[PDB]
């Protein structure tokens, strides 16, 4: 619509999608959460798992906001996460480069809180040598903000999800534990936040 | 020609590729078809299922428009479609990111309405256990837009067409059934439009 | 050269690579022939050949010619096909998308005559269970524009070549055909032209 | 923030990453270390090592440093690379190009210091015939600026780490050792330094 | 530096890297050189042979002039080649694009001599079904300038390097030959210049 029009034209001036939009003491508060939906593949000979999951990132963005009475209507709209500033989240443990399976698009409110949900598959390092016993194998998926701090970037938990888990796969999903942790490390001042979602599994039979 | 120069100056200007052509109250209605073209594997193990296939996707964008009258030979046009707005249609259960096998450009008329023809081929996580039987596999093809709800964007199914399966494949073809669907999802108010493909199939003899 | 900078600073003005450069009624005619350099595999499970070839394509482009006076001894430039306008030409029955093996270059005279010869390897849909009958297996390799139809793009053939083909292949050249057609489609107002290349080849023994 | 806005303005002003950040005759110096995680994979017939490990480099640009007091808040800020002037660091003996599996950001803070981390997997040519023998495999990994001399940019190694490395591997790590050398090639006066870490392995068992 | 960002500003206003830099009566002449370093694969069903080489490409090009009196400290710098006008190379019989795997960057001195140093990995077709004789197998590598003629670009061979091969290599290499030919392509009144590289292996035992 005309309205539509006229606010990419407000919200796009001044925008820079390389700063994180903190504002004066306050962190960017980031939301997280994963869903396992496959278990792809396991690698028992260079202990890598394979696997398609979903992400939540959801967040606010101060700049991203208007007045609903200045534009009827627009209560949402749908941007191209390179035009915004997203979450750097990395999986600190991974082995390939995350393939991104959905259209990569955000979608944001009038009070600038803005929803990426990609769905993903990628490779990770993990001890899959459980895989063929009761106990199963138990692989920590760990993400957390490869360049931003928790007094800028505060990395929190949503709760999680299994109900996505695909039936017919050849591997029984177990369980799906998840984590929310922070530590200092000796190179810089500020301490760091990660989430490591810990996903227990075994072959049917 | 000069005119086909100067219809694209004018459609060029003030033209955003973000903003969904939505017409206040009227949600834009993208008509879809999937034409299965071969089943190329099937990966027993894994459970996936790789298919080429072709896609009709069509819809009305209003800003694309004009007046015949004023460019004398231009009934339509090809643009790449890097340039347009296109409905972000998502493939629900894919496992691989589309390979798009042809040039990515749309046909545009003089109504704004818009064709785009990709041929694509993809992965798809299917329970294929029953693949060498009598009654064979289903392979459920799931797709619908990612951020855009119902009243902003109308997924129409078009028929059913399997004309185009290659008769020389080693998978026969049992046959192919349509649903549409209106999910709603706890997150939002309003459901989001989805279509479901079903393909049967089994190795032939 | 300095002539050549000062045509390029010519040419390029109002140039419009989007704009496919008919000239009032008259279709831009595109010449177009295939030669066979190797068979490079056939998947016997899968019915698909993998071939590297050498397309020939030309045409004239009537906003890229210059009087030779005003550029002396400049009688061709060699310009990137990314600046160029080029035709749609698609693989009809293609199953991965064409890797581009030479320099993404075409020639261009004084009169806009365009020369594009990119060597390419790709995989067609073919049924090759004959490949291993004295009478062999017989792959179509079918080629026309995606978007433009006859009355825009008028597609012609150039005469075959099967000298370019390497001698010390498994694979044995058996027959070769090439043949412009012109189907209607189930949708567009006007016929699209297509040249197809019947190639019948077999193993050696 | 809004202090890191003014700063980005403040800093892409005239910036060029197409120039090293030298400041007369002082090359830039650039410090660079390896922590090794994973042994994915050992060709013994073509003699090739496929390995994921952890870059860290840093080094100084005078035109990225500002004054704090004019930007309060700001210690640091995050940058993609692709802005940046960065270090031609070539892997000498790789056979494949790197993954990089990490966001391609870097860190800079108010003197200028910038810090890249990325995580990478690279496939090298090795003599890996002693993986199965007590004496282990070695394989050396050497680095260096492809067009910058010693007077340019001034290869330095920092301390190495071991601890990265999984212990699941079902390669042993024996040892890893760390050399800084200067080459003289034929064509130029001034040498081009080399950084080497050779890591010595053997399977488990 | 000072000078390397106001030479930058210089050079870059009146460049266009699409204008070979010939001069009347002067082809652009260019230094052509294999290194080859490893013999990765050979496909004796499918007859191609894959290598590790590197390239030594240099010529003149003189828009890169400068006089040092007026930029004091600079003799020569480091431009990537995405920034340059660089000879179309290609590799007459390659079945594969190059995976380059080196930085692209070129070194460029003062009187505009341009140096390009990329190692390269690729596929060839050839007949390697000698591989296991004491005769062994013999590959063509074959290069040249896909649309310059010999007046324009003028290849020249400079002493070439098997120093470089590894020793460790499954492959035995027995011989390399350079040899520069002018062929005549009927279509053209002037001559196409190749270099082509012969280089005799076997297997080790
Ligand atoms: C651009 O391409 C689009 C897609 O094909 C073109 O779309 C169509 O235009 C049709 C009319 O020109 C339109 O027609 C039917 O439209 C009504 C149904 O909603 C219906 O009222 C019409 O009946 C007509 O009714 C009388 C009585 O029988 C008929 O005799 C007349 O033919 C009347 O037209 C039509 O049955 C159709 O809905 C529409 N398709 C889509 C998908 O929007 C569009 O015209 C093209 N532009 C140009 C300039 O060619
Ligand atoms: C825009 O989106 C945010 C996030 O969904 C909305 O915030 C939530 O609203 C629910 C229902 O009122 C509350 O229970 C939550 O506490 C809110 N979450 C957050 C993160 O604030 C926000 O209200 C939306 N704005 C509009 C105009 O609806
Ligand atoms: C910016 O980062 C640099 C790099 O860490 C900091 O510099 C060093 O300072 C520490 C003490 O703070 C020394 O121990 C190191 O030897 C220094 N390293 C180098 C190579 O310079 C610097 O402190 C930071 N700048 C600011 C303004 O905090
Ligand atoms: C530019 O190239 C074209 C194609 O070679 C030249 O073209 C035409 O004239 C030739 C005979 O003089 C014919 O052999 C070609 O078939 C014909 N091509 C077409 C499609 O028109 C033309 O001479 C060249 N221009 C100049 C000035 O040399
Ligand atoms: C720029 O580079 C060229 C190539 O290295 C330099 O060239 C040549 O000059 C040498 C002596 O310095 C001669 O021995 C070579 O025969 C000659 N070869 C070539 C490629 O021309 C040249 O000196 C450099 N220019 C400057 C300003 O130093
Ligand atoms: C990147 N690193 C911190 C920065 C930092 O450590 C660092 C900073 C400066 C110098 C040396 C190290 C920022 C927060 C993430 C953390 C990640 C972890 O290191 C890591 C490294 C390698 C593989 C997996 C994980
Ligand atoms: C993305 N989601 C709807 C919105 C939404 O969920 C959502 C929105 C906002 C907040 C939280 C959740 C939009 C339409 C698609 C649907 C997709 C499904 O989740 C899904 C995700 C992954 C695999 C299969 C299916
Ligand atoms: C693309 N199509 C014509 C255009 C058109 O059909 C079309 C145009 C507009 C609307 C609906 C259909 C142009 C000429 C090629 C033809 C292709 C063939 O369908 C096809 C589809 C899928 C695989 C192989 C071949
Ligand atoms: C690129 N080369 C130096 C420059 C130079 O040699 C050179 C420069 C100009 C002319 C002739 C040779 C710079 C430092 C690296 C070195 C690379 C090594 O050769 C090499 C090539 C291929 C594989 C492994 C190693
Ligand atoms: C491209 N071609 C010459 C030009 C030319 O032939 C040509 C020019 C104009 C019209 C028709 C043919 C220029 C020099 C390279 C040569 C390439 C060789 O043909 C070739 C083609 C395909 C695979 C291997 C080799
Ligand atoms: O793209 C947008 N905004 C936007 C997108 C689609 C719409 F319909 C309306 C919009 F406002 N932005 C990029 C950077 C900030 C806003
Ligand atoms: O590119 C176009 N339009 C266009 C393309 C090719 C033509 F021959 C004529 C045209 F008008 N657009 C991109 C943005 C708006 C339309
Ligand atoms: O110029 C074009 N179409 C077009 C687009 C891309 C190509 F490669 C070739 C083309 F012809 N048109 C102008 C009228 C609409 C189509
Ligand atoms: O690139 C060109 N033209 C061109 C290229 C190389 C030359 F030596 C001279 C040239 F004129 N164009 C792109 C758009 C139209 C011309
Ligand atoms: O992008 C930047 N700087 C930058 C990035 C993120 C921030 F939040 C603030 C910044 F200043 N640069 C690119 C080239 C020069 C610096
Ligand atoms: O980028 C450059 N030149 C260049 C590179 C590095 C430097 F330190 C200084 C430079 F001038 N060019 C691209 C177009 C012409 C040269």
């Amino acid at each position: 619509g005309e309205f539509q029009r006229k606010l990419y034209k407000e919200l796009v001036k001044n925008y820079n999608p390389d700063v994180i939009p903190t504002q004066r003491d306050r962190p960017v508060t980031v939301y997280f959460s994963l869903s396992l939906l496959q278990i792809m593949d396991v690698d028992e000979k260079n202990q890598v798992v394979d696997v398609v999951f979903w992400l939540q990132m959801s967040w606010t963005d101060h700049y991203l906001q208007w007045n609903v009475s200045e534009y009827p209507g627009v209560k949402q709209v749908s941007v191209p996460i390179s035009s915004l500033w997203v979450p750097d989240l990395a999986a600190y443990n991974a082995i390939s480069k995350p393939e991104v399976l959905t259209p990569q698009l955000a979608l944001v409110n009038s009070s600038g809180h803005v929803q990426y949900l990609p769905s993903i598959r990628q490779r990770f390092s993990c001890d899959v040598s459980g895989v063929d016993t009761e106990s199963g194998a138990t692989c920590k998926l760990k993400f957390g903000s490869w360049t931003h701090h928790s007094r800028e970037l505060d990395l929190q938990m949503q709760e999680a999800d299994i109900s996505g888990y695909i039936p017919y796969s050849r591997f029984e999903l177990v369980g799906v534990t998840q984590k929310r942790s922070e530590r200092f490390y000796e190179c810089c001042k500020e301490p760091y936040p990660d989430v490591t979602f810990t996903v227990t599994f075994r072959k049917k039979g």
